[PDB]
């Protein structure tokens, strides 16, 4: 039966190392991987999770299966980190929390919760916007409809075209916004932005949908929540899918949540259900590890605080790449101009480079990055500074 | 949109312990948890395991993102447990293994991929079979057919009835099997009629989906493995979902795998890359750390051989629960005759109780139980046993 079967095309993203992975260049750089990297480009294990992992590697005493949704110092905390502490939704519990394989896992699973049980059909995802977000929501049968985003001259965030374009979707659809750091242009909207968003949002009647994958990589923890709180005090009803891949350097455990928010604790246990019934037949129950490192981290005041540096060192070596790249560009010499770099957020930001520009970068001067002009500002260094702009220029 | 959600009715099994776990009653003993417990009525974490995840937090360096099949030594090692060291489809390369969530993600991931990329409609389910089997199919959008299974009278594989109600099921159509220690009978498929399931198989051209969760349970590693080596000697193409939540007591990391089966190298390829699309859509890559044990174990001499006694002492304190049972029932006094008990593999075992029997048991004496009067002889200690045939005989 699978002598027939289509060879699938290479992902947009890993196609990009799965080929790195093979060309010894020396000097070859690589901005692809949304996965950051310390001054010496490599990623580590974030000391704070290294103890939790000691305190669980003793503690635990048993493997025993875990509960649909996980964890519940898990869901309560991410739940604290997401809406703030003695906020209303948490206090009236009006909002269940879901533990999920990734950030990913977390969309498949409102999706299917979506798909199945409700009048949904259609979701808006952003232009641009992470790739692998319409290949999940096709994938539980839903449609994917884009909003205009990114302007691309003056390398800012288009609220008009935005709007124009958003007016257009349907009450009872899924609007999905990123908390922060936008993939791929870094470009966040403000709170005033966010604040109208918001309203706009309760009129038309839409269902949000947030994002979030990069929390604490903007401004901080608190700072980045802002819009899903603006949201979030708007909205009788919300999901938001969360993801401590990056935040907590804990990739390849998969750990993420779901939090769905109601308008009262009575429907949230209903809706709940469901999506509970949505997991039993996906995966059953989440992978407890990532997790677990992550309640103790949090619920324990001498890991959190060293956690909570060690994420501002991140957030802030980030933000040092950023205008040592705009310094640096404007010092190999030529007319260009790249300080809108400066002004956006996370790891990414969109290079401004034409699909040609990026080949003659990958295979002239082996300057991996992907092919939209999306550069990962967290895998620069020092060091490789140099070449990176040589290389750049060259290709003006 | 979620004030009109309908409530989802309890799980057969998780509704079970989800009450027991407020049944102060003492006394109350369970059966329903198909998760194994010592003679102290503990699930522990293997020694074996726990010295491999020492070793991991020494050793690990990274926690950035796995390829979406997982650790390749893991594949590699799965694959020579269910098809053998030296078999030809290893030697060949006809096979691909991709690490899932469990053997749950694997099913809902062999789903998806045929779902999508086959033509294919129906799945054929035993009965009885672990209910969340046909949720799963379903979910995936496949339609599910039951083939009888059960001799209530007997207590024995009703061969008969099962192929001619097999013999419905067209080609092209994908037959589930269980490997071993068949859920919730106990009762598994001799050499001879597995030999003879593999030959009609072929003719009929159905598709094979082996669950297999319970190797190393029935009669060791390898003895397990004969059924599915019968077929993978015959056919051309298969598909086996395997799962280390038992057999290595690591039930809530969430480790498992799906192996790919065609007919050459060059297909099994495309097969793959299809498979890895659904993955991508649906978790992104699986989690590392419950596989990583896995792999180390399984490569490591002294820790598999530790391991390898492990499950051993699991399968033979089952193997002494099972008559253990059989002469108590037969010593507190009453016409009866449990002694097909003592034929069946596993940690379940039809107890023939009606679904009434059932409730007086957990309702008037705490002794927990799923409807079907299903009971896992591995949560059976020497020191309850005596009030449990107590309770049972009386309610005969
Ligand atoms: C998978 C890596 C990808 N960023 C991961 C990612 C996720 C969820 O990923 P997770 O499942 O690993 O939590 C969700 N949302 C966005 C916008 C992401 O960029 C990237 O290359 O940007
Ligand atoms: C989930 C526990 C269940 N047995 C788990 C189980 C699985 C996969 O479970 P896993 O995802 O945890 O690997 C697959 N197949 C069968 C026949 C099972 O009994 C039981 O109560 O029998």
């Amino acid at each position: 039966m699978f002598e027939n079967i289509t060879a699938a095309p290479a992902d947009p993203i890993l196609g990009l190392a799965d080929l790195f992975r093979a060309d010894e260049r020396p000097g070859k750089i690589n901005l692809g991987i949304g996965v950051y990297k310390d001054e010496t480009g490599k990623t580590p294990v974030l000391t704070s999770v290294k103890k939790a992992e000691q305190y669980l590697l003793e503690n635990e005493t048993t493997k025993n299966y875990l509960g649909i949704d996980g964890i519940p110092e898990f869901g309560r905390c991410t739940q604290e980190l997401l809406f703030g502490k003695g906020s209303a939704l948490i206090n009236d519990k009006r909002a269940r929390t879901a533990q999920t394989p990734g950030g990913t896992g977390a969309l498949r699973v409102a999706a299917d919760f979506l798909a199945k049980n409700t009048s949904v059909k259609r979701v808006w995802v952003s232009n641009p916007s992470w790739p692998n977000h319409k290949s999940v929501f096709n994938s539980a049968g839903l449609e994917v409809r884009e909003y205009a985003y990114y302007d691309a001259e003056n390398h800012t965030l288009d609220f008009d075209a935005l709007i124009n374009s958003l007016n257009e979707a349907q009450a009872g659809d899924v609007v999905l916004f990123h908390g922060c750091c936008h993939n791929p242009t870094g470009i966040d909207p403000t709170l005033e932005q966010w604040q109208t968003l918001a309203q706009l949002s309760v009129e038309k009647g839409w269902l949000p949908l947030f994002d979030f994958a990069y929390q604490g990589f903007a401004r901080g923890l608190e700072e980045d929540a802002e819009g899903l709180r603006a949201f979030a005090a708007m909205h009788k009803e919300l999901i938001v899918a969360s993801s401590y891949s990056k935040n907590f350097g804990l990739y390849n455990e998969r750990v993420g949540a779901c939090t769905l928010v109601a308008a009262d604790s009575e429907t949230v246990d209903r809706a709940f259900s469901q999506m509970k019934a949505a997991i039993r037949a996906n995966y059953s129950n989440p992978p407890a590890h990532g997790a677990s490192v992550v309640a103790t981290i949090l619920s324990n005041d001498a890991l959190r605080a060293i956690w909570e540096q060690e994420l501002t060192d991140m957030r802030q070596r980030i933000q040092r790449m950023r205008q040592l790249f705009v310094n640096t560009l404007q010092e190999k010499g030529a007319n260009r101009d790249f300080s809108f770099i400066i002004k956006q957020n996370g790891m990414f930001s969109f290079s401004g480079l034409t699909k040609e520009q990026v080949l003659r970068l990958r295979e002239e001067f082996g300057v991996y990055a992907v092919a939209s002009g999306r550069v990962n500002v967290a895998g620069m260094t020092p060091d490789n500074m140099a070449p990176l702009c040589e290389a750049i220029v060259a290709v003006l």
